[PDB]
């Protein structure tokens, strides 16, 4: 009918504009029209494809060929695409049946150029799998990572790099493949609860509820799922909330929520040190040096890179005035971070009052400013040096000590008269 002309025709109009999302509802409506309209399932995979469905596109462009078997570019479209989704064998035999097929000459330089490429997967595919199987796992990541640069879409092989970078100890690594698995598949639960846990067991809790939430949005009675999700959600407010109150300045309360945070995970060692790190600050912003000290430390021990953890212990030790070992600390940060604007502003204003306080003040031997008027010293030095003479004290051990106060009182006089004030 006009509608399903007019569906067609404001769905090309959007693709062309590169309204994607919307020529896909158009194309939808065009294929809900005319049922039997290759047209509109052929629009409808191209738009599919432009988004990155591949699942969704190969139902569509194997059903233009059962339609149209002679139309040969949508054979080449989905021999592309099955390549992509590394269902090889497939893959081939339409690669195949185009060259079978009085192809154009830049159909023919694709189809053949891929089956070149497809042969090589599958030796690829075969090694991959081999190196797996027996445990070479840095082996079968460099065939996989080959495999993966022309099938970009085989979920099932991603799936098998990340379980490789995990098992090699680098799960991080695995973030990507087990995301990408999972949108790929689309609704299958379990590639969301993969991602949600991996992103989770790596503090990365923001995501690894939203990744569940997913989950859930799929099977509401996903009993794993919802456990988890139970459990994120919990930690999820914990830490958010914490943080809010960092902000806030309520570091106290900061502290209590994530002893909270830490007691709901314990098992997950980065729950408990990056709470420790996060505590360790609210001590030192809350000027609080002795319990800084004892957190920031303890931090260290984990991880002596820190680079958070060396600031916050530096503002400590900054404020026991222990100007060594702030810049020792200031300093040892400096190594991993190199240009820090309050790294560099720590280690400079720890330097100057380290040289400050070497640099004796015969005026904090009373003084009442850096100019005590007049006879104000007179009257000062005449009473602390008859106060503290070694004559008056009678314990050995307590006059050695009233002597170099009586030598820096004496010290003091000697220097507070006519031009030695400068």
């Amino acid at each position: 009918m006009a509608d399903v002309e007019k569906h067609l025709e404001l769905g090309k109009k959007l693709l062309a504009a590169g309204q994607l999302a919307d020529a896909l509802s158009q194309f939808h409506a065009a294929v809900d029209g005319d049922p039997d309209n290759y047209i509109a399932y052929y629009r409808r995979a191209t738009v599919f494809l432009a988004m990155g469905k591949s699942k969704a596109a190969l139902p569509d462009l194997t059903k233009v060929i059962q339609l149209k078997m002679d139309f040969t570019a949508a054979r080449l479209q989905r021999g592309h695409l099955l390549l992509k989704q590394g269902k090889l064998d497939e893959a081939e035999d339409d690669f195949k049946k185009v060259l079978k097929s009085n192809p154009s000459e830049n159909e023919e330089k694709e189809a053949q150029s891929q089956l070149i490429k497809s042969d090589e997967m599958q030796r690829l595919r075969s090694q991959a799998l081999n190196a797996f199987g027996s445990g070479d796992y840095t082996a079968a990541i460099a065939f996989l990572d080959k495999i993966l640069e022309v099938c970009v879409w085989d979920a099932e092989l991603r799936e098998l790099r990340a379980e490789c970078f995990i098992k090699e100890g680098e799960p991080r690594k695995a973030i990507s493949d087990l995301k990408a698995a999972s949108k790929l598949k689309n609704d299958n639960t379990e590639a969301f609860y993969k991602i949600s846990t991996l992103y989770y067991q790596l503090g990365d809790h923001e995501l690894s509820l939203s990744e569940v939430r997913e989950c859930l949005k799929l099977d509401q009675d996903h009993k794993r799922c919802f456990a988890h999700y139970k459990q994120v959600k919990k930690l999820n407010k914990l830490i958010e909330s914490a943080e809010e109150l960092i902000r806030d300045g309520r570091y106290t309360d900061a502290t209590s929520k994530y002893e909270s945070v830490m007691k709901t995970e314990p098992s997950i060692a980065e729950y408990t040190v990056r709470s420790k790190e996060r505590i360790c600050h609210c001590f030192s912003k809350d000027e609080k040096p002795v319990e800084a000290i004892r957190v920031c430390s303890e931090v260290l021990q984990m991880e002596p890179d820190n680079v958070n953890a060396l600031k916050d212990r530096a503002e400590a030790y900054l404020i026991e005035e222990m100007y060594d070992e702030a810049i020792q600390d200031y300093e040892t940060a400096q190594e991993h971070n190199e240009n820090d604007q309050q790294i560099r502003e720590g280690l400079e204003k720890a330097q100057r009052l380290l040289k400050q306080s070497q640099k004796r003040d015969y005026y904090k031997i009373l003084g009442v400013k850096r100019n005590a008027k007049k006879q104000e010293i007179i009257k000062a030095y005449r009473k602390l040096a008859l106060q503290w003479h070694p004559d008056n004290f009678q314990n050995e051990e307590e006059k050695k000590k009233a002597e170099k106060k009586f030598i820096d009182i004496a010290a003091a006089k000697e220097v507070l008269s006519d031009p030695e004030m400068r």
